[PDB]
C-alpha cells in the first residue's frame, strides 16, 4: 500500500524535523532581522539564541542538529535499520548533507533564511558579504534552494524525496548494494505514487526531482571540495569533528 | 555500584551468547559430541550430523562461525552502557577494530589442546586435523590455538569473560576514533569493574588484572597479525571467496 507507506514517512518526518515548510511558508509571510555585526550580536544576546567565521561556526551547529535529527528519521524508513551498521553509516555519512540542502530550501526566500527555529531571519546579502572562503560556500545553497522551491513540493512530498535520497545504492563503499537499492525502489515507486495524488497536474514534476537528486549530488560534492580545502587553507578556524569524520575520504 | 555493573554485564552476556564456558567446560568433559578429523567426518558431519579443496572448505565454516559472532557481538555492544549513545559511526569503529579481539579470547571457552567444539557443542573439531589443511589456512587457525590454551591458564569464569571482552570493545584507541576521552571514560568504568571482580572472584589470584591487561595487548597483535594473513588471501587465493562483512573489516584495517 504506496498511500499507507508515504504516510508514514511522513509522520516520520513530522516527528524528527520541527521546522517544517509549512510552518516557515507562514512565518515567511516577527522572526528578527540578522543583517550585520551589531544585530547578530543582539541575535546571540537572547533574542534569537572576526564575524565570517562566526558565521561558519553557527552554520556548523545548525548543520550537525540536522545530522541528528536525519540520523533519527532514517530509523524510521522500513528496511533501514536492519541493514548492517556500518551499511547505515555510509548512507548517512553521504546522504546527509544532500538531504540538508534539499531542506534548507523550506526556509530559503531569495532574499535570506529562517535561524533557530523560525526566531530570526538572516539575510542573504549579509551572507554575500563575508570573507570569501565561506560567502560563495553558502551563495550556491541559495542558488539551488530558489529554483527547487519553484516545484513547489510540501512537507509529504519532501519526507520521501530526503527518505530517498538517504537511501542510495550507489554510495561509495556500500556493502549490501541490492538490498538498499531494493529499499529505495520501494520509496521511490511511493514517491512516484504520492505526486500523483498530490500533485495531479503536475506534469514531468517525478523525473524532475529523479534530476534533483543528481543535482544536490554534484552541489554536496562541490561542498565538500571546499569544507576540505578550508580545513587546510584556514588554519585558525575548527570544524566540528563529526562533520571532520563526514567530509574525511569523501 | 561495581557489584551491580558486573552482574548487568554479565547478564547481557548470558543473552546474547549461547555457548558459555560453563556449558562448553561441561561438554568437554548429555551425549558426546560427533568428531571432525578428515573429510569424510566433516561430510557426515555436514549430513545432518553437526549442521543441518578440503582446506577452502573448513575456511568458509569458519567464516560462517565468525560472522556469527560478528552478529552476537554487536548485539552484546547495545547493552554495555553508554555504547548506544555514541554516535553511531564511533560504534562502527568500535566493533570494526574489536570484534576479532573479542571473538579469539571467546574462543579459548571452547577450546582444549586437542581441538574446538562447533555447532553449539554438537561436533568437536580436532588440531591435528586442521594443521593437515593446505599451508595459508593452516598458519591462521594454529595461532588461535596457541592464544587460546595458554589464556585458558588464568581459569576466568563466564562473569569475568564478560567484563573483558566489554572491556575489549571500548578500546579507546582505535584507529580513527571520533571521540576518543568519552570511549576512554566508559572503558575505565568497565575495568574498575573488572578490578573489583577479580579480586572478589579470584581472591588468591592476586596479579590477575595485570595479567588481562596485557592479554588485551597480545589480542591486538594476535588480530593484527590475523588481518595482515587475511589480506593476504584476498589477493593471493584469488577463487576463494571472504564474506562481505569480514571485506568490511578487514578493508584499511592493519
Ligand atoms: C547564521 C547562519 C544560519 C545557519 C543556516 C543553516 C546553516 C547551514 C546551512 C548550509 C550552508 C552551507 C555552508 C555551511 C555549512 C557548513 C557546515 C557543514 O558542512 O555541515
Ligand atoms: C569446520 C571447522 C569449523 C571451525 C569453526 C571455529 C570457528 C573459529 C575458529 C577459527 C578462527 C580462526 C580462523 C580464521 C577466521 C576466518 C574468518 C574471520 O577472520 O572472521
Ligand atoms: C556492523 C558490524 C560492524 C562492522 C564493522 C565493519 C566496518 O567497516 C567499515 O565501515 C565503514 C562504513 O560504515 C567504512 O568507512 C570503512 O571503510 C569500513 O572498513
Ligand atoms: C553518526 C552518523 C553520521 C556519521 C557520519 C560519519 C561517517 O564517517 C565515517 O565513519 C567510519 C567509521 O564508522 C570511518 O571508517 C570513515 O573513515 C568515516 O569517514
Amino acid at each position: 500500500d504506496l498511500k499507507a507507506f508515504s504516510k508514514h514517512i511522513y509522520n516520520a518526518y513530522l516527528k524528527n524535523f520541527n521546522m517544517t515548510k509549512k510552518k516557515a511558508r507562514s512565518i515567511l509571510t516577527a522572526p528578527f532581522v540578522i543583517h550585520d555585526i551589531e544585530t547578530l550580536w543582539q541575535a546571540e544576546k537572547g533574542l534569537v539564541w572576526e564575524i565570517s567565521v562566526h558565521v561558519f561556526y553557527r552554520c556548523q551547529c545548525t548543520t550537525v542538529e540536522t545530522v541528528r535529527e536525519l540520523t533519527e528519521f532514517a530509523k524510521s524508513i522500513p528496511s533501514f535499520s536492519s541493514l548492517f551498521l556500518n551499511d547505515q553509516v555510509t548512507l548517512l555519512k553521504y546522504g546527509v548533507h544532500e538531504a540538508i540542502f534539499a531542506m534548507l530550501a523550506s526556509i530559503v526566500n531569495k532574499d535570506g533564511l529562517l535561524v533557530a527555529n523560525g526566531s530570526g531571519f538572516v539575510t542573504r546579502e549579509f551572507l554575500r558579504s563575508l570573507r570569501k572562503p565561506f560567502s560563495d560556500i553558502i551563495e550556491p545553497k541559495f542558488e539551488f534552494a530558489v529554483k527547487f522551491n519553484a516545484l513547489e513540493l510540501d512537507d509529504s512530498d519532501l519526507a520521501l524525496f530526503i527518505a530517498a535520497i538517504i537511501l542510495c545504492g550507489d554510495r561509495p563503499g556500500l556493502m549490501n548494494v541490492p538490498r538498499v537499492e531494493a529499499i529505495q525502489d520501494t520509496i521511490l515507486r511511493a514517491l512516484e505514487f504520492h505526486l500523483q495524488a498530490n500533485h495531479p497536474d503536475a506534469q514531468q514534476l517525478f523525473p524532475k526531482l529523479l534530476q534533483k537528486m543528481a543535482d544536490l549530488r554534484q552541489l554536496v560534492t562541490e561542498h565538500a571540495q571546499m569544507m576540505q580545502r578550508i580545513k587546510k587553507t584556514e588554519t585558525e578556524t575548527s570544524l566540528h569533528p563529526l562533520l571532520q569524520e563526514i567530509y574525511k575520504d569523501m
